[PDB]
């Protein structure tokens, strides 16, 4: 594997897609960088990191809480996260799956800042990673930086219009940071339905009348496993020719 | 014959280039237009030829309203003062937003958290608070259009102007949610290519003759396009009843190139 | 003041559906009409319908073509005719082709080497036989346009029609490949939805009324396309001289839900 | 560690280029790689050469047949001995689809109507056979995988290809069919961009060395795509048992620029 000497700074990585994608980069040997805003679950994911890896030299597996959620701190954050990552070497990929998780509020209750306030942590943060990891990455086409939509940019869920719009916009951002960074890859990752610790959380009490219903809604009878949806990511690291595209793995839902 | 004869249209942003050729265009059937700019005079200018052009629309069929929606306080008030013009006694049949904040981004080495935000106000929260208010002002039928602005840069970005490539590649996703948000009114986005519009002229100042060479050679047709025949996409998403959360790109075929 | 008023449209498979729907939209326009079909009755019917609906135009405005362009071993010469006597005197302005079988292919059980085969002569050599032929028949100009025909299944497609998709799929890219072969021409295609011909009563016979309701309910509108709605995209692509490459989408949102 | 050990994948087309490169892959994660060709010299020798830059692996997991998909009779037939080939006792596990022709296409000057149809007995019918007869040889089963091969040719087509870019065309919107048809069982393509094979050097003779300097020059990269960076696509939807309808673009960012 030549992702094993890879520094890959997964910004994200404390839960769901972003977790597993460490699990992954993990297994090929990589050193992982894992962005986070809960001090807690940070501790607890890192700590079941290496317990799922115990012979990885724990020093590999670093960990820095950041809140990306805030328009101060966050260019002073991404910045300190490359630092942290590059350390000495250059990080070779990024990952980013981080996200607010909140429900928004209805249409007609629609507010100025509600439109707002998910661009800080969806264009905001990795813009900021776009500014500075020049200074802590070789743009060389063997080097590449991730983002994340899904497949509800182009079959969006009710309610989640103006969410629904940002990964809109972040699969048109990541066209053009392969002009502005290239010869450096960036490409995107649209998922489907992954059930992870967070969707859990969002649905709550209706949570397994639309498990059901996005079972029913693939082609598959089911929908997508934490790791191997990372699949994709681990994909678009080791394709050092994928750049400016969009890896869809959505179960055929957009088929039915 | 014409079924946007009495029809009304609110075009947000045409007062010049792309809105102003769809105002023209919906006045050539006969439509009644509703403009909405920023730049107090030229507002008159444009509302001075079109009845100039076309004399024989009833000059209270041509009404204006001046709009400034960059800034956030003001935004969600001025376009619900424009829905109540264009809707008056009836209510609004379509409404088509062109307005753009039209200034050259930062290179990225420069980038700032405001840089990043400030385009989403005209670009995102104006539409979205046109989709909250006009339930009010139009009904919502399939005989009803919204139509938003996208690119061929939402697909090729221009050098660098990516982070506006973003809003507009927005602009697509949002309009497919509003598609479900307010079905069945019909909610639809126009991608353009290259139009020389009098923007395009203050925006490449000296640049502007290498541009239009290179944007010439970079369509299958050896030009670029007029404001009126990109303006007939959107007349086109307002006669066909069934065209609801599409993208239709006129842009000389120069993402083939 | 129209610019179709003067022009020469040619609609391969004008007979029935949507493409005679769209004779009927360019007679509405002023446009010269040249109808293409197999069934000599359904030809002779059409242009009976389309002096009824037109008293006023010229007959010669209404002439129609016998063509079978679903057997290779005449398809060539059939579209070299109906290209000759169209243009006329003058030169063709604009082509539409909406021709196909409309039969349901066979179960995956049975599909054999000729049930793939056998549409690609309506599909495709018929309208690449038109690309070999136009230059002699129309300017190509930017002002002039060809219109091809695919559909949301493409996208997606109607169990087991799989087939069927792949052919509207070709269709698609072969499109983009012609507005280069034919540059500076304009070629695009229209994607329509659900549209309830007379072909798609036929195909559906007692299952019609149980697959009407699904694709009402599968839509953002509560409704199917009409074939006067899904007509306003052929005419917009005849209208924008900057619209090449492109697809039109008219699907009722249906590809959102 | 690896779950492509005991997994049986049928590479259709792996005797030269990407398939090639795909059989390489595969069997350096240990699976089971059954080999089709048309050519019995290029088969052995594929074979020979794969077993000798993986001298453990047990010479029963490099099985190959000789299959000539070009012609109408037989095509099924030995799509079926393949099936049964690489299913042994076992069923297959992954296959993979990249037998083209790679001839260049006479000028719409000498269009033929068999010269467009025959890619479509390689394009089309071969790949519909297999879905035809895979499941007495493939569980439908989300584990399992078929992947077929497109290209960026699809949406921007090379002159004078634009026959080949329908028939890719084609590929992507049957795939999505038959990831219907074969549910739930994943169907999915790839579409590489430039790719510097042995086949393309053939077809670009003397004016390669001007073709690879304007294709290097039209990506975002400055280089064209590696043999063994396109397998990984193909690898990857091994691994992805939830990729289903879907289109793997790598092409260095070509669309961009
Ligand atoms: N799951 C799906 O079906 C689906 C579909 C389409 C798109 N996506 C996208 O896939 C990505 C991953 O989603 P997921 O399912 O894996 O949910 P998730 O487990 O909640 O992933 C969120 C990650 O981002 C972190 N995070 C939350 N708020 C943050 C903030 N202000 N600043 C920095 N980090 C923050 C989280 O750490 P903390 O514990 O500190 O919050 C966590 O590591 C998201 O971008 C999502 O929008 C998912
Ligand atoms: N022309 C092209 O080649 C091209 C290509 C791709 C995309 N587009 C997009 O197509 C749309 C039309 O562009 P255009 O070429 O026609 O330029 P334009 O003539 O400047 O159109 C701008 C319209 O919106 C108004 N406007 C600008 N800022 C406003 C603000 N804060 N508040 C309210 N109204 C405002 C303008 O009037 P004021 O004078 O009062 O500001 C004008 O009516 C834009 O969205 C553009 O991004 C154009
Ligand atoms: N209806 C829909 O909902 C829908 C949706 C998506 C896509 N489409 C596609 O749009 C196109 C039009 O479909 P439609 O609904 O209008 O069905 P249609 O009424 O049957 O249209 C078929 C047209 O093509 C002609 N035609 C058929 N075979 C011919 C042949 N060998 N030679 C010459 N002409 C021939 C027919 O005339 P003859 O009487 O002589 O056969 C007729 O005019 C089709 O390609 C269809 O697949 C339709
Ligand atoms: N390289 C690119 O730039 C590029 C770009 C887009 C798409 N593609 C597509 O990628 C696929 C792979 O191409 P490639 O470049 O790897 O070319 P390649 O090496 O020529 O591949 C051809 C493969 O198909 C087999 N084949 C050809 N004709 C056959 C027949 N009648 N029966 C059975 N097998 C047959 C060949 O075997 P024999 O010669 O043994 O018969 C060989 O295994 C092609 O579909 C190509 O169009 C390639
Ligand atoms: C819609 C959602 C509530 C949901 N409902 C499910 C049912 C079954 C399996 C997964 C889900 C998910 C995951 C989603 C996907 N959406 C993409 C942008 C906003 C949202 C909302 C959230 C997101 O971030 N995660
Ligand atoms: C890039 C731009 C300066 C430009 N350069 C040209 C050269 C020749 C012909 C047309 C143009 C245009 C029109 C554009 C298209 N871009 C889409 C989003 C931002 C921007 C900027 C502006 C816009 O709104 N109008
Ligand atoms: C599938 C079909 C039988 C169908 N079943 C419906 C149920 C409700 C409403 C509309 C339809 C239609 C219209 C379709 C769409 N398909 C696109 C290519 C072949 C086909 C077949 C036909 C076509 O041309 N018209
Ligand atoms: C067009 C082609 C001759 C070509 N010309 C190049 C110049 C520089 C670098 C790469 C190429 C290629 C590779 C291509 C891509 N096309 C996709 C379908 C048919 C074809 C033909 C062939 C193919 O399979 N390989």
């Amino acid at each position: 594997d030549q992702l094993h000497g890879s520094r890959v700074l997964v910004i994200g990585g404390t839960s769901g897609i972003g977790f597993a994608v460490c699990a992954a980069a993990l297994g090929h040997g990589a050193i992982v960088t894992i962005v986070g805003s809960n001090a807690q679950k940070l501790k607890d994911s890192v700590a079941r990191l290496k317990s799922s890896f115990p012979s990885t030299d724990p020093d590999d597996i670093v960990a820095v809480r950041c809140d990306l959620s805030n328009s101060d701190t966050v260019e002073q954050d991404i910045e300190k996260a490359l630092q942290l990552a590059a350390g000495n070497s250059k990080i070779n990929h990024i990952v980013i799956t981080a996200a607010d998780m909140t429900a928004p509020p209805p249409l007609e209750d629609l507010t100025v800042d509600s439109v707002q306030r998910p661009g800080i942590i969806r264009l905001v943060a990795p813009l900021m990673v776009a500014k500075h990891l020049p200074k802590y990455m070789n743009k060389c086409p063997q080097s590449s930086l991730t983002l994340t939509s899904g497949a509800h940019c182009l079959r969006p869920d009710p309610g989640w219009t103006v969410i629904s719009g940002y990964c809109g916009a972040v699969e048109a951002m990541s066209r053009g940071l392969a002009i502005d960074l290239k010869p450096l890859r960036v490409n995107v990752v649209a998922p489907g339905a992954v059930l992870t610790e967070a969707v859990k959380d969002i649905l709550g009490d209706a949570y397994d009348a639309a498990v059901e219903m996005a079972e029913a809604k693939s082609t598959v009878g089911q929908t997508g496993s934490p790791e191997s949806v990372a699949q994709a990511y681990i994909y678009l690291m080791k394709d050092h020719y994928a750049s400016g595209s969009v890896v869809s793995t959505n179960g055929g839902m957009l088929l039915v």
